[PDB]
Formats: C-alpha cells, structure tokens, sequence
C-alpha cells in the first residue's frame, strides 16, 4: 500500500507515534517519505547482505527475520515479511523497540541526512489529526 501523506500521519498518530521517544509525528512521516516514499512494499537490499523492509526501512540485520542475513537478530519478534503490510502495526510497534535503542531516531541513516533540524511540521501541515 502507498499511503497518502495525510493518511500515514493519521495511522501513526492512532499507533502512538506522535511524541513517541520525544519524536513529533512530523518526524515520523518525514522518515518515512525518504525511507520508502509512503510505500508498505518498499524493500532494499544492503552491502552487507541485510535487507530493509517496509515504510520504515527495518533492517533484517537486528530487528526481524528474513531467513537470508547470517548472523542476524530478530529482536521484534517477526518476520521481515509483516514490515510489508498494508497495516503498519507491525512496523510501528518495531519502529518504537528502535527509537528505544538509544541513538533515537539518528537509527534512520535518511532522518538524520534529510529530516533532523529541518521544518519537519510541514509533513503534517493541513492533515485533519
Ligand atoms: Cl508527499
Ligand atoms: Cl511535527
Ligand atoms: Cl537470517
Ligand atoms: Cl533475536
Ligand atoms: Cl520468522
Ligand atoms: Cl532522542
Ligand atoms: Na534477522
Ligand atoms: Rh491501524
Ligand atoms: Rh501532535
Ligand atoms: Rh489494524
């Protein structure tokens, strides 16, 4: 699913994501525009093997299993596959577990580069919330 703006900001705010660690829900969609363009489907793989998955980009590395990262994690409990949903329980309630690590949203290489500093109010601008 590729969610519209507005439609993503109100699924995160529902999910609890506004505020969430100190984080505003601007934050939030600004991450999730630059990790995956507001698609559930969005996969890349990484140079060392790991792949990301979903509107939030979690890595196989840590966070979930794909069956295919050697010497990988899966400290949210779940297959990298229900990152891709178009419910997006999954990848928030994860997302919360990362944020929590301790480097806060910096986890997200493109929040820090393209978000962190920034207006990010504008991501919300207009949306009924
Ligand atoms: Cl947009
Ligand atoms: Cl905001
Ligand atoms: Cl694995
Ligand atoms: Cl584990
Ligand atoms: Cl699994
Ligand atoms: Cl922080
Ligand atoms: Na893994
Ligand atoms: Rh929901
Ligand atoms: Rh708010
Ligand atoms: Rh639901």
């Amino acid at each position: 699913k590729v969610f519209g703006r507005c439609e993503l900001a109100a699924a995160m705010k529902r999910h609890g994501l506004d505020n969430y660690r100190g984080y505003s829900l601007g934050n939030w969609v600004c991450a999730a525009k630059f990790e995956s363009n507001f698609n559930t489907q969005a996969t890349n793989r990484n140079t060392d093997g790991s792949t990301d998955y979903g509107i939030l980009q979690i890595n196989s590395r840590w966070w979930c299993n794909d069956g295919r990262t050697p010497g990988s994690r899966n400290l949210c409990n779940i297959p990298c596959s229900a990152l891709l949903s178009s419910d997006i329980t999954a990848s928030v309630n994860c997302a919360k577990k990362i944020v929590s690590d301790g480097n806060g949203m910096n986890a997200w290489v493109a929040w820090r580069n393209r978000c962190k500093g920034t207006d990010v109010q504008a991501w919300i601008r207009g949306c009924r919330l």
